[PDB]
């Protein structure tokens, strides 16, 4: 991976609804773990927790829309 072609926030809206499996508008550690396994990668409790605290801007433990966008587009 050199560069992902990030197509505005609209591509991130579609990405957000995959990564949120329950449809509440917050990505928890259970959801990010599940969707990583659906991508083919098996991530453990500790590794997903590292990615949740990495993506979550406010430190509540659940990654809503703005928190997911800022992390996705800058990374
Ligand atoms: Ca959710
Ligand atoms: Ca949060």
């Amino acid at each position: 991976s050199l560069m992902k072609d990030t197509d505005s926030e609209e591509e991130i809206r579609e990405a957000f609804r995959v990564f949120d499996k329950d449809g509440n508008g917050y990505i928890s550690a259970a959801e990010l773990r599940h969707v990583m396994t659906n991508l083919g990668e098996k991530l453990t409790d500790e590794e997903v927790d590292e990615m949740i605290r990495e993506a979550d801007i406010d430190g509540d433990g659940q990654v809503n829309y703005e928190e997911f966008v800022q992390h996705m587009t800058a990374k």
